[PDB]
């Protein structure tokens, strides 16, 4: 249910592989320049009551062409059913100085979709 | 300067690795019935004006003994200095029923030192 | 155009004013939680937002104590208004309930609202 | 315990007046131009047990001489006592175009003492 291809509704796509392990390992493309490696977890072993499947991942925002000096991590669950979701809000961290220390988190939510 | 052994207030001891290309690995612990996998990455390349090094790791609350049906993910910057400390915000989701999803979501922050 | 009655995705009624002093005074009416009947609200927002098209920051505050009931908790809602055809507030949201020191690490559940004039 | 001036390590400074229904009213400075009203909520009957005191508020980074056009709002608990503190997480909004909302809110924590 969770191997596969997610899309945003900002033209955002990622690829999942979901391991027996719990194990979450893909590619965020935000063109090669715009592709990212995510890694994450899942509970592998989820209730079976209509509850969704907890999961959670990490890109940080460099590649072999650029760095954005920051890293997003998303917290959500997969809801599988009529068409899948993975529902989330996600945390942006930039590096800062000690100074602007505070203003370095943005805090958001994404929906993804198999469409 | 990543890679060690990480603890914070609440006694919760963390064992990282980064990989020169950004990766994260190592064990989370509150007895090996509280240790768990965590994955993530970091910036491997960070400013060199003097701000933090942006990172994020995941936890899947599920072991062989355990499975809370829930994952955290921090997201947050190691900051090199007087005292290494990593700084984060972080986010606990809950495999909930779509009723319940409203309240999935706990949010917090911890800081991490190597003492 | 924010003064007046709105509703989340999940059905809840918001019956706010917004005064000449950046002042939001109202009601809120959940359709979740331990909740019953209205909840006194107040909040503020940007009185004389920018022109370049851009929202309308806000925020308010209820906790949840009325003369039915407490739950011992209270959220904010921090976000924006935009105007126009379908009028919306996006905010995201902050509950926390009262804890003692050792339970203080979960007593804080994090959100998103989206309400609208139209009841969904 | 909550009316009075509270100071954050921030230097910020606040003064409250918690009055008998559950307002919160008062001025968030940082000289005048630099003083903010702020208004919010709290549980004017908490729990005996010892769990502290829930409230919140928001200030809008407007005043007679400049205006920010955004709004904070600390969502937290007071906790009472010598070393009485109001703990608070918070979310600060900015008013952004649709094509920009994705980076509107950040988000953080911030402590408060009495002296």
């Amino acid at each position: 249910g969770i191997t596969g291809t997610w899309y945003n509704q900002l033209g955002s796509t990622f690829i999942v592989t979901a391991g027996a392990d719990g194990a979450l390992t893909g590619t965020y493309e935000s063109n090669a320049e715009s592709r990212y490696v995510l890694t994450g977890r899942y509970d592998s072993a989820p209730a079976t009551d209509g509850s969704g499947t907890a999961l959670g991942w990490t890109v940080a925002w460099k590649n072999n062409y650029r760095n954005a000096h920051s890293a997003t991590t998303w917290s959500g669950q997969y809801v599988g059913g009529a068409e899948a979701r993975i529902n989330t809000q996600w945390l942006l961290t930039s590096g800062t100085t000690e100074a602007n220390a505070w203003k370095s988190t943005l805090v958001g939510h994404d929906t993804f979709t198999k469409v």
